């Protein structure tokens, strides 16, 4: 499994290409999607284009721009995700720079990149740890956070953070549940009021 981004100019047309290799019996459920100028919340719902497949080994999304304009100026990302597996792929960022234009980042770090040896890798989405770091040509692999853990922010973390448990013994209970992207909150039990803050315990 991997993901790569590239581009082809043919005529005045410019083609942006997201290419993903995935195991064949992963194909059913699979989405690949290109977003422009996200804040690390590439989702299908927010993508310029998307492609969804069902089979029952490579998949490629192309996004064609007939003529390049300052409207096309920006940073793009190719992303993909498996619906059965939950696994998500984060392509390398690349930006169209209109000036006549140039495309960059095809092939220190950016906001939404983290550092890894001699490269800068795409961060994983909220609610996802880094399964596998990016290589030169290939982007980052992300796995969803397992139940009991979370990460709220775009990240390059290899373990998810442990959601805080609340001690029933202290008149604490979860006022907000633990989801993959949100930590739990401890509030007070029925008819209890808080006395130590952080609540650490209730009366
Ligand atoms: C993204 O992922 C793609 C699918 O995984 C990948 O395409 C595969 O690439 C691998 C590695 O290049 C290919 O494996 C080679 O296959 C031939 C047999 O057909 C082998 O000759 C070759 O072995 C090489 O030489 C030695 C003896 O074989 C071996 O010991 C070495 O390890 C060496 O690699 C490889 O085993 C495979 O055919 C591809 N699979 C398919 C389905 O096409 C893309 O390269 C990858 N893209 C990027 C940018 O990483
Ligand atoms: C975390 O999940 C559980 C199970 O869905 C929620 O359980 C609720 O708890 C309240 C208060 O104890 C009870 O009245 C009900 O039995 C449950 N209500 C509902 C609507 O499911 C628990 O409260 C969840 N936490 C939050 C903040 O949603």
């Amino acid at each position: 499994i991997n993901i790569t981004s590239s581009a082809s100019q043919e005529g005045t047309r410019l083609n942006l290409i997201c290419t993903v290799w995935h195991k064949k019996e992963e194909a059913e459920g699979f989405v690949v999607f290109l977003c422009k100028d996200r804040s690390g919340d590439c989702s299908p719902e927010t993508s310029l284009k998307q492609l969804r497949l069902k089979r029952d080994i490579s998949s490629q999304l192309m996004f064609t721009i007939s003529q390049v304009t300052p409207l096309h100026s920006g940073t793009y990302q190719c992303c993909a995700r498996s619906q059965k597996s939950g696994i998500r792929l984060q392509g390398h960022f690349f930006s169209i720079l209109f000036t006549n234009y140039t495309v960059t980042g095809l092939k220190s770090c950016k906001e939404d990149e983290y550092p890894v040896g001699s490269e800068c890798c795409p961060k994983c989405s909220p609610g996802y740890r880094v399964k596998e770091a990016c290589g030169e040509l290939t982007g980052t692999v992300c796995e969803p956070c397992p139940p009991g853990t979370y990460i709220a922010h775009l990240n390059g973390l290899s373990k998810c953070l442990q959601c805080q448990m609340c001690d029933p013994a202290m008149g604490l209970r979860a006022s907000r549940n633990c989801s993959r992207t949100e930590n739990a909150v401890c509030g007070c039990s029925p008819g209890h009021f808080c006395i130590v803050q952080d609540c650490a315990a209730c009366r």
